[PDB]
């Protein structure tokens, strides 16, 4: 077994009390007051993101773990943090968004950030049925969290099906998120990939304790199973100390205003 599969165990054993305060004991969070306010009120200028996953993509833009460029594909773009984000970088020429949207999924927020006029999002959108398009730079965010493992590798190893296909339409950048790499189906499928396409796993600490998702990047690079272990130890090691903290908070990424 996995080291991960210990640190899921012993997080569902967690009493309710002691899995709230290990949930973001030492994490990065950014501070997202703002944003919340901003959208309760239809600011669309201000240069909040729509979503907390914007600053989880601008880690790993600023760190050269991925280059998003030329035509972007945001597979599961949700609310649209991601391809915002992406709009507001030079290289970056048209964003396509594609989410599910529907009961209990989140649509896709019309927004005026920097380049917002390069981003077209579309809900009611089901990739897992979707034809493939080209692309020069993949993302996929989509992985749904359950408390049995089994069933978050099983979500996992979908989406790696998936991303199979559009990787094969002429991409040079991706960032793929990774679920739940610690189950032996997802450790089997990522390494035949990473074999074929190159890239690693990459943990970004704005992640919650409560989760072991990890992303597949073509910037990264390193041993799978070393880099899975890694973050499982680490999260271990978090949910053994009783003395907490809380997490550690910064700033929000600003996406300013106006067309490209
Ligand atoms: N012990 C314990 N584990 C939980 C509890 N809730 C969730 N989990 C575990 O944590 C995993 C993630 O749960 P989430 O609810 O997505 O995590 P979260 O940090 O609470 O994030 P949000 O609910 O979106 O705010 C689940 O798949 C379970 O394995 C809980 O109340 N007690
Ligand atoms: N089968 C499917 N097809 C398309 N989207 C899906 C999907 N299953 C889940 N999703 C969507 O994928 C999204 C992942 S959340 C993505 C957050 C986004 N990166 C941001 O920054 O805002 C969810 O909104 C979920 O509805
Ligand atoms: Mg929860």
């Amino acid at each position: 077994r996995m080291l991960g599969e210990m640190w899921k165990a012993q997080l569902n054993q967690l009493t309710r009390q002691e899995f709230m305060e290990y949930r973001r004991d030492g994490i990065i969070e950014v501070d997202r007051s703002a944003a919340r306010k901003a959208r309760r009120e239809g600011n669309v200028t201000g240069g909040h993101p729509v979503s907390r996953g914007t600053a989880k993509l601008r880690w790993m833009v600023e760190r050269g773990f991925v280059k998003p460029h030329g035509k972007v594909i945001d597979l599961g773009c949700g609310r649209g943090g991601w391809s915002y984000y992406c709009a507001t970088l030079k290289l970056v020429q048209e964003v396509k968004g594609y989410t599910k949207g529907g009961p209990g999924h989140e649509e896709p927020v019309m927004m005026q950030s920097y380049g917002w006029n390069l981003v077209s999002l579309k809900s009611g959108v089901d990739v897992f049925y979707r034809p493939s398009e080209q692309s020069d730079t993949l993302l996929c965010d989509i992985g749904e969290a359950s408390p049995v493992p089994e069933i978050e590798e099983a979500r996992t190893v979908k989406v790696l099906q998936m991303v199979e296909e559009w990787l094969s339409r002429g991409v040079e950048d991706f960032c793929v998120k990774i679920l739940c790499p610690y189950m032996p189906k997802v450790l089997k499928e990522l390494e035949k990939m990473q074999l074929r396409w190159g890239g690693g796993l990459i943990r970004v600490p704005l992640s919650r304790n409560s989760n072991h998702e990890m992303y597949w990047v073509s910037g990264a690079s390193g041993n799978i199973t070393n880099s899975v272990n890694t973050v499982s130890q680490m999260l271990i090691n978090r949910m053994n100390r009783t003395n907490r903290n809380g997490p550690k908070y910064e700033e929000d990424v600003h996406l300013g205003s106006g067309t490209r």
